[PDB]
């Protein structure tokens, strides 16, 4: 009744959320390749000083990439959203 | 019944996920502006070598931005949440 | 019906953890980026930094991830309760 309408709508909304999370993941992973190429550029420019972090006398930041979790999780979600 | 409580809970949880997806979108878009300005900086620094990617001798990485889909879908989702809570309250 | 609510539950849990994973990753990347930035500010120090040398308004990171952290934490709580 009103029940079915709501259940259908939730299904739709979960799929929209899956899609947005997956879109964010590709965007984030793409950007990360830009960022790491930038880093390689800076280690080149700072070659005589030991590289970027050595030049800054800072602890070196690395990209801790947790997006495998996202891809595996969202793929499982898409598979289950074939239940209605 | 218990069903009413659960309408309420799901509305809450979807709204929370919507808000969180949007916050992340805004943060990622903002970060990308920093990143691309960094890139222009490196392209200037390596201007004589034909740019960053040329100097690195690398295929050039570009930001595949899908955040437009995200901004659209989440606006739609807020609209739906609001419309459903409005009808329910009616 | 219990089967339905279980399916929704699992789906919401998957989304929560995925959002949280993205959050950890974005926050980590952002540190790499900011450090890159500090690097470019040193390379352009006499010209007033990167932005001045590009003749541009400066981009800064508007970090909204605290909202994501707080909000997902509560979602995990409400999900675990049920
Ligand atoms: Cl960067």
């Amino acid at each position: 009744k009103q029940f079915e309408q709501l259940q259908a709508a939730i299904h739709t909304d979960l799929g929209a959320l899956e899609k947005s999370v997956s879109a964010l993941e590709k965007s984030l992973t793409s950007l990360s390749e830009v960022v790491l190429q930038n880093r390689r550029g800076l280690d080149l420019l700072f070659l005589k000083e030991g590289g970027l972090c050595a030049a800054l006398k800072e602890e070196c930041s690395f990209y801790a990439d947790h997006t495998g979790v996202v891809r595996d999780s969202m793929a499982k979600l898409r598979e289950r959203l074939n239940q209605r």
